[PDB]
């Protein structure tokens, strides 16, 4: 009958029933109403995204222009006054990455107040050109709370589930990969390790095998793009909380790189370790014969030592520290720094060994991977010294990836080696890649040497120290 369907129709023209995607907008509004600080800003950006997503799927919906005005009101409230100066860049990122735009938005507020001018454009340029800041969906859905750890990935293995299960349980029976839980019902694995942390445990054949089937499983999920296995795991199987952690940390490092370029006194460094300062130091160091009085020159009002090693053999640093450890102890050295290990996981393992005297399996696997002598850790514990890991959690094809690592290594070196107890020196071992400063078109990052006010050193097979010159194009 013509009656009804018509009666049904204007029941809709008046009060249209709440759809599944309009409800998401109505719920997103409640977040804008209740949230404070940065969360409220991010919610507003997420609101605009859900509005823009709604209009695309539903062009003829009558809610469009009502939502369009709503988006206008929100956008105007956000970028009022001096905030419109960087509106274009931020709002462009907010179209795909609301939470990332919010972090930059907070910086833009401080820059509207005169603080750290130029940081906003730097963080925008990074978010547009650095692949690691590209839109990363990750895994969204049901996540277990039974885990005794914070899962970084939720990888669906599929056909490689059987082979992964074997090498995982083989590793867990050896005290490796403890933070990992399987689920055959979904054939997924709740992994608590990053791509970088697994790579430092590949010294054990059991882990490297499981690492293989993991990387292969990711390539099955996305063989159409040019993304590496590491990138796929982030875009497809990464935990949402972990992605927020990575984005937050990566924003902090850019801000760290920014402040390093203005506040680090390079003028004093070049006067002390370059030109005349380099000549005065080299000649005074050359006059010293034997190990002990050479260390006296190098630690003459200097917080520590920076010895460099390059790729291949080149391990005089690791050899000198192990053999002449008490010679360092005499000079006041109490800390030994290694760039060979990543701080986030290696440091609790090292501290537990230095305290109990028992080396865990996970630490033993790391030492095997990085070809580190266990005798070093034994002599360090016997001498009451502390070994610290100095590497960041970054990758080993853009320039931004190298600048991130160079800056993140600086922050680690600062929070560990810069402010030791008065009288305590240190001996850190870096590659010659970080003892130098990064001078690229896309930015500048001061080297470890600059932020720690120390020269770059090189020790020969005859235990003779020579001061390396700064690499400047």
């Amino acid at each position: 009958g013509a009656m009804a369907q018509e009666l049904k129709e204007r029941a809709k023209v008046f009060a249209k029933p709440i759809g599944a995607s309009y409800q998401g907008i109505l719920d997103q509004l409640d977040l804008v109403h209740q949230a404070k600080g940065r969360d409220q800003i991010a919610a507003s950006f997420e609101l605009n995204k859900k509005i823009n997503d709604y209009i695309a799927e539903h062009p003829t919906s009558g809610r469009n222009q009502a939502l369009t005005q709503l988006k206008e009101q929100v956008t105007s409230a956000l970028f009022i006054g001096k905030m419109q100066v960087a509106q274009a860049g931020i709002d462009a990122i907010a179209q795909t990455r609301p939470e990332l735009a919010a972090r930059i938005f907070m910086v833009a507020i401080e820059e509207a107040n005169g603080k750290h001018v130029g940081l906003t454009d730097m963080m925008v340029r990074w978010a547009n050109e650095d692949p690691y800041l590209a839109p990363k969906h990750g895994y969204k859905g049901e996540t277990p709370s039974d885990l005794g750890f914070d899962a970084k990935y939720h990888v669906d293995l599929g056909e490689h589930y059987a082979d992964f299960k074997q090498w995982l349980e083989t590793s867990q029976s050896n005290g490796l990969l403890s933070k990992a839980t399987l689920d055959e019902s979904t054939k997924t694995v709740h992994l608590g390790y990053s791509y970088q942390e697994l790579q430092d445990l590949t010294g054990a054949e059991s882990v490297q095998m499981a690492f293989y089937f993991l990387k292969e499983a990711a390539k099955k999920a996305d063989p159409i793009s040019g993304d590496s296995a590491e990138m796929i795991l982030l875009k497809k199987f990464a935990d949402q909380s972990y992605l927020s952690q990575l984005d937050s940390d990566r924003m902090d490092q850019i801000e760290g790189i920014y402040r390093s370029s203005h506040e680090t006194d390079i003028d004093a460094w070049d006067r002390r370790y370059s030109g005349t300062g380099y000549d005065e130091l080299t000649n005074k160091l050359a006059s010293a014969t034997g190990v002990d009085e050479q260390l006296a020159v190098l630690l003459d009002d200097r917080k520590g030592l920076l010895i460099g090693e390059v790729h291949g053999s080149d391990v005089n640093g690791l050899r000198f520290v192990n053999e002449q450890m008490d010679a360092l102890k005499k000079q006041g050295v109490t800390v030994i720094g290694l760039e060979h290990l990543r701080s986030d996981l290696a440091q609790p393992l090292i501290d537990r060994y230095l305290a109990t005297g028992v080396m865990s399996s996970e630490l033993s696997a790391m030492l095997k991977t990085k070809h580190l002598d266990v005798t070093l850790f034994e002599n360090a514990r016997a001498n009451g010294m502390r070994i610290v890991a100095l590497d960041a959690n970054s990758s080993a094809g853009t320039e931004h990836g190298l600048m991130y690592r160079a800056g993140a290594a600086n922050n680690i070196a600062v929070e560990v080696l810069q402010n030791l107890p008065d009288g305590e020196k240190f001996v850190a071992i870096y590659g010659k890649a970080h003892l130098q400063s990064h001078k690229g078109i896309e930015g500048f990052v001061p080297g470890i040497t600059h932020r720690l006010d120390l020269p770059a050193l090189k020790v020969s097979d005859s235990n003779q120290f020579t001061v390396e010159q700064d690499d400047v194009s």
